[PDB]
């Protein structure tokens, strides 16, 4: 019988499948502020049709977030989500007021103990690696209090293609076995075994069908590695230009 | 500004994306009925999942039915859809109170007449050749009011790579220039170049843009052909375990 909301359930990346900073966009083209800079000011940014999206799934649906944003990051989203967020990759649960989610993260931190100085240790090697393969980069560690997640390294070439020449070198070189990796525009993030966004999508349904049974599940990502968690989904959706998208229209022909 | 309505404008397919044949669930599991057969008894079914997404859907967005059902098949359709429809591979528009759209027929009889005669013959030699392999098949020509649409084939054996195999030899003796075919199950389909579900998508986007304007356009589709529309939208999305979905595992891994 029916037990709780039976309105979908919906998981929706952030950057890039509901919007995007300037340097994506058309230059002049209408747009409203969806994100902020540490500085406080905007760096991203809505089309039209976007802003029509979200508000019309926010009014319509459960929307949670599900983003590789750490807590701090996430907190420069300037949209009204009300049910809580996954952020860092899997990493983090936030409840609706914002609060951290005491019971994953002790799931988290049992899971990452063995990567604690490995990640440092990764990001040092991969920045390193890439000065020596002439590339001006930049890296760091994504941590929530102490507790470190995973590797992300970015480029100020613009060119994204460099990001590959070293993805390409680091696995032959073999220092990601145990591991899994993202790659998507100018962002390489390099992730622990039990840190992916199916892992925390996987927990969050689990929890919700104990309080609202089964009910439509829909997922909204743009890359390739979003496919992971929108596979638990009834349906998944796309942009039609996405990452993930392109990938299905090479396949196709 | 705004003009008109800004919900969002969704195409959906039919069948396996809202609904399916009992032969596609699991025996004895919960469903209501969606389909009926020429003889007035069901024949196709929504489980509990699909009936609470299309019944959100239907109330929260204008929902648009794209498929390749004939006028009379769309008939048997027991949804509520009230917008109107998209109809035998996009060879047929019905306004919302089911009445023929005028001007599309025009359109369309203008690019199908250099194909009525072939049609016919192409059944036949098909529904000859798939015999001469000896498969035992079946197939027709879809026609609304004597213009002739598309030609499908279908397989008794309960073995639709038969339809591979056919579809691999009529390629050959090239029965099939100008033409673009669908498979998906036990149905495969040849249609001529000025019919497709995409051609109707786009004149009916024309249309909605001068009454509209700009506003959130979705498609949900589960065959690797339903893509043509679906590309046409700002977001494209699939069933998880649909014929694009396993593809596109496929691609990744
Ligand atoms: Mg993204
Ligand atoms: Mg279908």
């Amino acid at each position: 019988g029916h037990m709780g909301t039976n309105r979908p359930l919906v998981f929706v990346d952030l950057d890039d499948t509901l919007f995007q900073t300037s340097r994506k966009m058309v230059e002049g083209t209408p747009r409203t502020t969806a994100t902020l800079d540490v500085h406080g000011q905007p760096n991203g940014y809505m089309n039209p049709i976007q802003h029509s999206f979200i508000s019309w799934l926010l009014a319509s649906a459960d929307v949670v977030p599900v983003t590789a944003r750490d807590v701090e990051a996430y907190s420069r989203v300037k949209l009204p989500f009300t049910e809580g967020a996954i952020c860092s990759h899997g990493g983090v649960m936030l409840h609706s007021d914002g609060s951290l989610d005491q019971d994953w993260h002790g799931q988290m931190a049992k899971s990452l103990w063995a990567f604690q100085d490995r990640l440092p240790a990764l990001s040092e090697a991969t920045l390193r690696i890439g000065k020596d393969m002439g590339y001006s980069l930049r890296g760091w560690v994504v941590e929530e209090e102490g507790l470190r997640h995973y590797v992300v390294t970015k480029q100020n070439e613009s060119d994204d293609a460099v990001l590959s020449k070293v993805l390409a070198e680091v696995q032959a070189r073999g220092m990601l076995e145990g591991m899994h990796i993202h790659a998507n525009g100018n962002n390489l993030a390099f992730l622990p075994k039990g840190l992916a966004k199916r892992l925390a999508v996987q927990e969050w349904l689990r929890r919700d069908a104990k309080i609202n049974g089964d009910r439509p599940v829909l997922g909204f990502g743009d890359s390739i590695t979003d496919l992971g968690f929108m596979g638990l989904c009834h349906m998944w959706a796309t942009p039609a230009r996405s990452q993930l998208a392109k990938a299905v229209e090479e396949m196709i022909i």
